């Protein structure tokens, strides 16, 4: 079974005890740590940040400890226009120019392989997308000719069903394609104006309107559209998401005058790490959805729905009875890398939780 595990950049800027460099990870905590994110420039893979070479060193040397440790570079993110990956993607000549580039420059810096995180495609471009990754495979097949071995092609890949219908050729994409990470982690957002949980394994009949918004469905769906089992991977979050509410209501339902205050070291509005979570769960009301199987919390006028060791555990075992390559981590340097905000004196509560129940019967 899978563990692929993300680890973020930009995560090295956090204050104190939130900076996380490539140095924290233990090596044989996943399967493959993938690297978030490349910049694309001159029509070629590229660096983001103004050190990532040394950020990339530094991941790559966990090898050394781990042979077996497998590394991949990911491409786009958000950050970065959809705009932008279409129109080197469209174009034959930009799309040449930019996959010629991927070997070498994954070569130089030792990764394994490469993920995309093209966030997202129009309906416009799920014919390029296709092409794209065919494309990019046969690259990594010709290159394998060279005697160092293939490289490995991944895709990040939504789980929302109208985006999968107009961005991806799932069942074309699946054949050029060594795994697909399903991002089952976005299925509520502060646009929708009450409170709800972002991750939830089942619709839970609490009320259909999306009975689509849940990970089984995301799952199910890709399967139907004919992703092998064996290429699919289910992701699991690790930060939670907060609502600040509008009433003192607070179960389901409630209304929500917008996203929860910044974290005190992740620092944007509405999201939290786990780390940072077990810190509010200290004094703070919780609950957990019997349907959809998973936790909220609730203090102040602050309202967090997030994922804990059980409902991680709980998520792989699903996975596993289904018959799926893995899980996916969103992301290690919002799980408590330390080991000391959530009781514990463990490092990676959440990633460990998952790698145990992936290793038992
Ligand atoms: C990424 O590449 C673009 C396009 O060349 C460039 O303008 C941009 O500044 C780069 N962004 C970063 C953060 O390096
Ligand atoms: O939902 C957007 C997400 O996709 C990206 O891959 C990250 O998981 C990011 O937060």
């Amino acid at each position: 079974y899978k563990l692929i595990c993300y680890y973020t950049s930009w995560s090295q800027y956090r204050e104190g005890d939130g900076s996380c460099f490539p140095d924290a990870i233990d090596p044989f905590l996943c399967t493959h740590v993938i690297y978030s994110f490349a910049n694309i420039s001159n029509n070629e893979i590229d660096t983001w940040e103004w050190n990532d070479v040394t950020l990339y060193d530094t991941l790559n040397t966990l090898k050394n400890r781990n042979p077996n440790l497998k590394t991949l570079l990911s491409v786009g993110g958000w950050n970065y226009g959809s705009q932008r990956f279409s129109k080197i993607a469209s174009k034959t000549q930009s799309r040449r120019t930019f996959i010629k580039s991927v070997p070498p420059f994954l070569r130089t810096h030792g990764f394994d392989g490469l993920d995309l995180a093209w966030l997202w495609p129009g309906w416009r471009d799920k014919r390029h997308l296709t092409t794209l990754v065919k494309e990019m495979k046969a690259e990594f097949v010709r290159e394998a000719q060279a005697g160092t071995e293939q490289l490995l092609l991944s895709a990040a890949v939504t789980a929302g069903k109208i985006a999968i219908d107009r961005g991806y050729d799932i069942a074309q994409i699946s054949r050029h394609l060594d795994f697909i990470s399903l991002l089952t982690y976005d299925f509520h957002g502060a646009w929708r104006q009450t409170v709800g949980h972002h991750s939830p394994l089942f619709r839970g009949n609490e009320d259909a309107s999306s009975r689509f918004s849940n990970a089984d469905y995301a799952v199910s769906y890709m399967l139907r559209l004919g992703a092998p089992a064996n290429k699919l991977v289910m992701g699991i979050p690790t930060f939670g998401r907060s609502y600040t509410l509008a009433s003192s209501k607070t179960d389901v339902g409630a209304p929500i005058s917008g996203p929860g205050i910044p974290g005190r070291f992740t620092k944007w509005k509405g999201i939290l790490a786990y780390y940072e979570i077990c810190d509010f769960l200290h004094g703070a009301t919780t609950h957990r959805f019997r349907d959809q199987q998973v936790p909220y919390a609730t203090k102040g006028n602050q309202w967090v729905a997030y994922d804990d060791q059980e409902s991680v555990k709980n998520k792989a075992r699903y996975l596993k009875n289904r018959q799926l390559a893995g899980a996916m981590v969103w992301a290690l340097d919002l799980d408590d890398f330390r080991g000391t905000f959530c009781g514990q004196n463990l490092t990676f509560p959440l990633t460990s939780a998952i790698k145990d129940v992936l290793a038992r019967v």
